[PDB]
């Protein structure tokens, strides 16, 4: 349970590409135990199928869902005894590598973020923000891009922002309700106001993939029309709700060191 | 004035490629001011012909020394106003993109060293150590490679570093003496004993460049390299312990250049 995280990994409508990325997850080293967020309603869990196939390295946990809520993910698990969640969309497969490297990055940064995907916010009209990434012009002061945000789903962060989460304003359940969408701008934000340095830290995967097509079922939440519109509209509403931009930016983007091979020169 | 920050330079039968820099570092953006440590035993300073050339953007004080020595630039300075010193040999060229980042960093992390040469020390019988590079084994865990020092010669760290340095045990100044080599080998010493953390964290410079050959070189002598595993064994007596902490951490700028980070 010390130095140790758990995966909570939410999956709908994507159960084939579950079991693959399940088999690659168990064997990472420093897991605990896997949380799988069912959110598939009245669907026959896999569980069944899971346990002909053990013995598992770990234990893993499927949580049947009322409804498919993309907030499910956030609620406060009891079998959560890891200071650490790592929370991977299931879509995504993160080289063992990449993770005992990152994992071991978020215990020198225990208060933010850690992740592979990094986003950031503009603003134009004084006061009216944009959700984008690094299409956009760098907000920021000199050379480089900037990101304000590094997106939970393949991220590392500390457990007790579950808890932290629920004690959020009504109107951001809401918000996150009424859209489905923007779940990890939250989080964003909430970290941020709670440490006051960047909600978190960039760590550039060495191997990471996104296996979207290579599914039956639905093509994915980020190709519907007005999902990026929909996101721009969500930092707005936190600035609204929490009337105040938090979102820090930062240009650091950390890589392991040696790996692969003389990679510092 | 935590926004800018003191460049300590020290030279030594090397004023061409002295005052070639110079023309360079007087134009890095958040620089306060130049103090070079002169230690050309005899010879006049450069500050006549320097002020002909002026007027420069910033302040530059020229120290003549009493000898020659490596610790000269390690010496509490009257003269340094800033939280933050950028300390480069007289022979490396860090470009003004990399100085504004790694500054940047420094600013987040001011108790550590920030610089762009990372090094480390690796040991096969217990207790004994060795200084080396990337050409040696990892020490530690098991991806990639660790750095436990960060050479002072091109690197950002906090001023308070150099008063704490001058209260370090007798015997560390005369090891530097002695060798006349190891001042940056003290250095992480000393800031890693003090915060408990490793004792730089490595920026990986995206222009940087050696002029040394352009001038002929300290480490080319035959014992140097002998020398620095020498001083980690006898810094680790003297301190009665190994300090020095490995970290992995390569720090790069995000999206300089463009879409480095795809
Ligand atoms: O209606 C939905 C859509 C998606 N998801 C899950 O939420 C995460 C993100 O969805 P998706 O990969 O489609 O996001 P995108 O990458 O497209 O924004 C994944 O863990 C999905 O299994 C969900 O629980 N309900
Ligand atoms: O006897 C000496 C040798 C060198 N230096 C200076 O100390 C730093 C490092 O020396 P060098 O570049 O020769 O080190 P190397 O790269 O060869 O180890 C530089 O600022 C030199 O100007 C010095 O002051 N006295
Ligand atoms: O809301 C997101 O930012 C969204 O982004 C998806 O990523 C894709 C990227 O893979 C592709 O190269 O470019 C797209 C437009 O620029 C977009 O950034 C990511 O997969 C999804 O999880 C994110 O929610
Ligand atoms: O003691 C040092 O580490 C020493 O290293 C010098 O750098 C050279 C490097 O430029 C060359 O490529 O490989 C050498 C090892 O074979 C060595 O690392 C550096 O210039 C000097 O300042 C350092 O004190
Ligand atoms: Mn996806
Ligand atoms: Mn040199």
């Amino acid at each position: 349970a010390l130095d140790s995280f758990t995966l909570i990994m939410q999956t709908y409508n994507r159960t084939d590409l579950l079991l693959r990325l399940l088999n690659h997850y168990q064997a990472v080293p420093s897991l605990h135990k896997v949380i799988v967020v069912w959110n598939n309603v009245g669907e026959k869990g896999p569980e069944e199928l899971w346990n002909s196939l053990g013995p598992h390295p770990i234990p893993v946990i499927f949580k049947p869902q009322t409804a498919n809520k993309m907030r499910n993910r956030l609620q406060v698990f009891p079998e959560v005894e890891t200071n650490a969640v790592l929370m991977v969309d299931d879509d995504t497969l993160i080289s063992a590598q990449d993770l005992v490297f990152a994992f071991s990055i978020w215990q020198q940064f225990p208060d933010q973020i850690i992740g592979f995907v990094p986003r950031k916010h503009v603003s134009t009209s004084s006061g009216i923000y944009s959700y984008g990434g690094f299409e956009l012009q760098t907000p920021g002061p000199g050379n480089g891009d900037q990101y304000s945000m590094v997106l939970i789903g393949a991220s590392f962060f500390n457990s007790k922002y579950l808890e932290l989460f629920q004690k959020q304003p009504a109107a951001v359940h809401a918000l996150i309700d009424e859209t489905q969408n923007c779940d990890d701008i939250a989080m964003n934000f909430l970290v941020t106001r709670h440490t006051g340095k960047p909600s978190g830290i960039f760590v550039k995967p060495i191997n990471m993939v996104n296996l979207e097509k290579e599914t039956n079922g639905y093509s994915g939440m980020w190709h519907r029309a007005e999902h990026f519109l929909q996101r721009s509209y969500c930092i707005n509403k936190l600035v609204n709700i929490y009337d105040g931009m938090p979102l820090k930016y930062s240009n650091i983007m950390i890589s392991q060191f040696g790996f692969p091979y003389a990679n510092h020169k």
